[PDB]
């Protein structure tokens, strides 16, 4: 059972979905994320190309790899912001960006913000010649998919 | 655009690997130490997707497999010199693939062409491994090899 963070967002060339469910065990365990046991949940950003999309060379629905996704969580009533750096990984349902998360401020309603930066210049390229290449270019400022009334009430599993 | 084959597609481990070549291309940013569109002899690409075995790693069968480290080796028949070319991930009008603008340094002739495909770097990718939501497969330790022993560089076909 997966639970949605909110409705899917279309931002620039991306269709972005946000879900959460029980914490998972990952190998290798990424960055500084809490273990399956220490975490509150696992949050995932499902990012696929949309129609806009095709200008960068992607097929509609294709997973968009090499992105740098970071989530910002801020509890309503608090000025504290928790930053969570997602990591690319596979679950049984395919590649996505995700992280085990522990809500530092606890139960409550949160504003949840995904900032999605394009691949680093030395991490990806585009053919740009007329014969083989593409018309679109990667975005400069990270794209945003935001939900401002996400209710964290404890595990739903 | 016109693509020319390097040889027969290969199935190795959980990957289906195709190799093609065509005119040199202009890339943005210009990847690593790859020759420019003018300096190059051609552009070579490795089209890598998951096969049925890849399903155990969590990939959709037939889908692109990102974060791999693909390196090509070219060696002219009758020569001891080997060229090592690091491929970069990139998009063309037909989608993501790994590739490079390349010079065939020993000129026209038959070359052995070998693509060695390593799994993502330890800090570049992960797998869910819990029973509930994870996968039962794992990344390969020894790089996979797709190779063609008799590739004919007969010059530009453009
Ligand atoms: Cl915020
Ligand atoms: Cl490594
Ligand atoms: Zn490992
Ligand atoms: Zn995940
Ligand atoms: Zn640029
Ligand atoms: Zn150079
Ligand atoms: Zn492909
Ligand atoms: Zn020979
Ligand atoms: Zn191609
Ligand atoms: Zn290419």
């Amino acid at each position: 059972d997966e639970f949605p963070i909110g409705e899917d967002r279309d931002v620039g060339p991306l269709h972005v979905g946000g879900v959460y469910f029980q914490p998972v065990e990952m190998h290798p365990a990424p960055g500084a994320q809490p273990s399956k046991e220490e975490a509150d949940c696992h949050i995932e950003a499902d990012i696929h190309a949309n129609e806009a999309g095709k200008d960068l060379g992607y097929g509609v629905g294709d997973f968009v790899p090499y992105l740098r996704v970071v989530a910002f969580l801020q509890k309503h009533g608090s000025e504290k912001v928790q930053k969570v750096m997602f990591a690319p990984m596979n679950a049984g349902d395919g590649p996505h960006y995700g992280a085990n998360v522990k809500f530092e401020e606890g139960l409550g309603t949160y504003k949840v913000r995904f900032e999605i930066a394009a691949p680093s210049h030395d991490e990806y390229s585009l053919h740009i010649d007329e014969q083989t290449g593409v018309s679109g270019r990667f975005w400069s400022e990270p794209l945003v998919a935001e939900w401002d009334d996400f209710e964290w009430k404890g595990p739903q599993w």
